[PDB]
């Protein structure tokens, strides 16, 4: 009976607490003891974990689906509940402290607020089909495919909830939601499908568009490959080919030469990226080090892009379109993050996507061959489309951007919604989620790869557009620099979740935001502090002060 107790606990486990869907099965109701920190994480309190599933069932390609929870709940307890968002396509339990992002050594849970997660309505160590390209499998399933749209986040938001309200005897005073890349898009999804679960919000780098993303894989693969040197094992180009590290970095050097100071100071960081974009051309470009243009007039040197090299990276980063001349997604801003190099390792952080690895005999972007592909064909293409893996690569370089396309918006048989019906979150209508009280923080780092960040800035313009006052309850945070969520050569660390509660509780709005780099090795300083700014202002250095140091530095017009 005590509140809050072992006993309340234990008596979670099955029968006096009622689920809000039936079909809740706890598998775990576990007292744990307090947990001291380590060198990578907070010290956790003394708290209730409850485990278990919602919704077990047979798909209509015979495998088991259920949809997984795990929720922590401290002994002492600051009335706040907080979900983390997902990853990738979803498919793992986290251990559901409560991840806050920005390489933060904090969680939610070391912060005393009940957390919750979940794997979105499928399990990749169960849901593994050998010829449904693996771990992607779940989309054979329609109903699968909802529960990983919307639906799961929906019914663990209110198990979770419902078992704070038995276990502490009291409803959560606020709700906050912390997501980045496929956990950005869940929060948009959430703050517009279910506006009242969550008052506060934080999306970052999110894939509020995913099901095109394998839309701009097929057409940054099809751009690439004239520059690719080689076959892979069945004889498609070698993406990753295209550019070595080496010449990345000539790139984004040659953008550092043309936009760097654009901020009004030289620090490898390009702060105006609107004006970056206004000027940068690799083509007309020059390689600062010597003041010769980057791209050839002669053969390939060390020092020099050749003119397919540069045509095909241009193209790339102009985005698709179709026949009509229709555009597809969207562009993507030349940024220094598209490389850099910290000791004698090059960053990694942005190549991986479109091109992989370039010491490998076969083809490894996520976008080639890797799991962005394959989740397009198998998840978000209507009919889904299965094939063998060593297929996947052929199947971009042979994609129909008249064609294709149409099928992330296409029904068909038992799939009775879009992929862009459930997984889309493209809607500026935030009106419900406003009036409530709901703030939204919006990140995104530059030199992101997997989304772009100009289709965040777009979509927070439309809804600027739609939502006189926007400012009011929703601000994006780009980071120069930065790419996928984290890394690159930029203030990528950061404590959204501070803001985040002082914007939905004292209306305290966030006009900058600290954050930090986590490889100032990038820049050959030992730490670099900087002021994110709400879009669309930037970085300004004050010109005087430690360039390293955030408080030499103000949010201002570009
Ligand atoms: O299908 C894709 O293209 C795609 C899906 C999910 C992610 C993601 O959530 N990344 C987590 C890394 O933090 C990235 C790309
Ligand atoms: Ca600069």
């Amino acid at each position: 009976v005590p509140l809050a107790s072992r006993a309340a606990c234990e008596a979670l486990k099955d029968g006096d607490m009622v689920w809000p869907n039936a079909a809740t099965v706890v598998e775990v109701a576990a007292w744990r003891d307090a947990a001291p920190a380590t060198a990578s994480a907070a010290a956790l309190p003394e708290h209730c974990e409850v485990s278990g599933a919602i919704a077990k069932r047979t798909g209509i390609d015979g495998y088991p689906y259920e949809i997984k929870f795990r929720l922590r709940m401290p002994a002492e307890w600051n009335g706040r509940f907080f979900m983390e968002g997902g990853s990738g396509t979803n498919g793992s339990l986290s251990a559901a402290t409560g991840s806050i992002g920005g390489g933060q050594i904090a969680s939610a849970l070391s912060r005393n607020f009940a957390t919750i997660a979940t794997d979105g309505g499928h399990d990749n160590a169960v849901n593994d089909n050998p010829d449904a390209l693996g771990t992607v499998a779940f989309g054979l399933d329609p109903q699968a495919r909802l529960d990983m749209g919307y639906n799961s986040y929906d019914q663990v938001t209110q198990a979770g909830k419902a078992a704070v309200a038995r276990f502490y005897g009291r409803a959560a005073d606020k709700s906050y939601f912390i997501g980045c890349s496929e956990g950005g898009r869940e929060g948009m999804m959430l703050s517009q499908r279910f506006p009242s679960h969550y008052d506060g919000i934080v999306a970052g780098a999110p894939g509020y568009q995913l099901p095109k993303a394998g839309i701009s894989g097929a057409w940054t693969t099809q751009s690439l490959a004239p520059a690719a040197v080689g076959l892979d094992a069945q004889g498609v180009p070698l993406i990753n080919k295209s550019f070595s590290d080496a010449d990345l970095h000539l790139l984004s050097q040659a953008i550092l030469g043309t936009c760097d100071a654009l901020d009004g100071l030289a620090d490898g960081i390009v702060d105006n990226y609107r004006a970056c974009q206004a000027a940068f051309d690799p083509a007309t470009a020059a390689n600062p080090a010597n003041g010769q243009a980057l791209q050839c007039v002669g053969a390939k040197t060390a020092d020099c892009l050749s003119p397919v090299q540069v045509t095909a990276i241009k193209r790339a980063m102009a985005g698709p379109v179709n026949s009509a001349g229709t555009p597809l997604y969207n562009r993507w801003a030349w940024d220094a993050g598209m490389s850099g190099l910290s000791g004698t390792t090059y960053n990694q952080g942005w190549r991986s996507w479109w091109l992989g690895s370039f010491n490998s005999s076969a083809n490894n972007a996520q976008r080639v061959s890797g799991f962005s592909a394959r989740s397009w064909l198998v998840d978000f293409a209507t009919p889904p489309e299965p094939m063998p893996m060593t297929q996947v690569a052929a199947r971009m370089m042979k994609f129909d951007f008249d064609i294709d396309p149409l099928k992330i918006w296409a029904t068909s048989g038992q799939f009775t919604q879009s992929s862009m019906d459930w997984h889309g979150a493209t809607s500026t209508d935030l009106a419900a989620f406003r009036d409530r009280g709901g703030k939204m923080i919006l990140y995104h780092g530059m030199s992101d790869a997997a989304f772009s960040a100009l289709d965040t800035a777009d979509y927070y313009e439309r809804l600027g557009a739609a939502m006189p006052g926007a400012a009011g309850f929703a601000r994006l945070f780009l980071v120069p620099g930065m790419n996928h969520c984290s890394g690159g050569p930029g203030t990528d660390r950061f404590d959204m979740l501070t803001p985040l509660v002082a914007w939905v509780e004292r209306g305290e709005a966030p006009d900058q935001i600290s954050a930090w780099s986590g490889t100032p090795g990038y820049f050959g300083v030992a730490a670099r502090t900087r002021p994110l700014c709400p879009y669309p202002q930037i970085a300004r250095y004050k010109g005087s002060g430690d360039i390293n140091t955030e408080a030499n530095f103000a949010c201002a017009a570009p």
